């Protein structure tokens, strides 16, 4: 199922401050993300590709015999904080710090970023390093004593004089919740990734598609995939919710409009859940709708009203 993605990066390298907002949306049935990423503050004074790590594991498709080891989706929708030191080899280092976490049926990583000792004209700081990406393998390995996981690898970035700038990344994911979660046995998640331009933007931006796929437990030896399953069902559902509330301001008081998008989504009340009762707040692209559920299959709707229509 697809799921939308927020994402959202404050970053401070050598005293250069910027900020990148991220949109997209990621399938973890088959490990697939599209995203596309604005620098909010004009220019980036770094490499994209640089960027690239640090700007959603829980997407990762894990096959059925490794569910058992999927601690990113284990750790939502509380969520887990992910921090990493990038260690850009005879150069300079990243330390980032993030939060992966559910808000709605959004999945949102807040990143800061903190950058020290670059060479001015090194690879990074000298804008040298090629747009693509290279394959790479997160070697990721439990960590019982603080309930999550720790992960090593190294991306190569290729340069354009023909040389390869390594950048080791040691990483660490503690969840936020006080829930169980799934420690796994060692494996690595399998991760290919490419870099573009969408022609038509005019800002400082990146376009990536990146496939991951959980793999090193050979066959012979779950509550994430619902949620995130969940989630995208829920997202098709706000989607119709807004699709009805524009049909129903149509015929309701005279006029005529269709659809862009959907924007921000907000589930209320104290209300409680078991009364398959629920009433949502939509924002459109020109809305509270109440909905009435068969408790038997959670996400069919037996009753939906429009209440309210004023796009402001």
């Amino acid at each position: 199922g697809v799921v939308p993605i927020l994402v959202e990066l404050d970053g401070d390298v050598n005293g250069h401050k910027f900020s990148v907002r991220g949109e997209g949306e990621g399938d973890a049935t088959i490990g697939k993300l599209t995203l596309k990423f604005i620098c909010t503050t004009g220019k980036l004074p770094v490499p994209w590709p640089t960027l690239v790590t640090t700007l959603v594991q829980c997407f990762s498709r894990y096959p059925d015999h490794m569910k058992r080891h999927d601690f990113f989706k284990s750790a939502m929708p509380e969520g887990y904080v992910q921090e990493r030191t990038i260690s850009f080899k005879d150069d300079g280092k990243y330390k980032t710090r993030a939060v992966v976490k559910f808000e709605g049926d959004t999945l949102v990583n807040r990143i800061e970023l903190k950058g020290t000792d670059f060479k001015e004209d090194g690879n990074i700081l000298g804008h040298k390093l090629e747009y693509n990406f290279n394959s790479h393998n997160v070697y990721i390995t439990a960590d019982k004593q603080k309930n999550g996981i720790k992960a090593n690898f190294t991306v190569r970035h290729n340069v354009e004089d023909g040389s390869v700038q390594l950048a080791d990344h040691y990483q660490q994911n503690t969840p936020i919740g006080d829930g169980p979660v799934l420690l796994p046995d060692n494996h690595y998640l399998s991760t290919q990734t490419v870099l573009s331009k969408d022609p038509n933007e005019k800002r400082d931006h990146m376009v990536l598609h990146e496939y991951v796929n959980a793999a090193g437990i050979t066959l012979g030896m779950s509550k994430g995939e619902e949620l995130f399953e969940a989630a995208a069902k829920a997202s098709l559902e706000i989607e119709e919710l807004a699709r009805f509330a524009v049909d129903e301001h149509n015929k309701k008081e005279n006029a005529l409009l269709e659809f862009v998008r959907v924007v921000k989504a907000k589930e209320q009340s104290s209300v409680p859940h078991w009364w398959w009762t629920t009433m949502y707040y939509l924002t459109l692209e020109a809305a509270k709708v109440w909905v009435k559920r068969d408790p038997n299959m959670i996400f069919k709707i037996n009753f939906k009203e429009l209440q309210e229509f004023k796009p402001v």
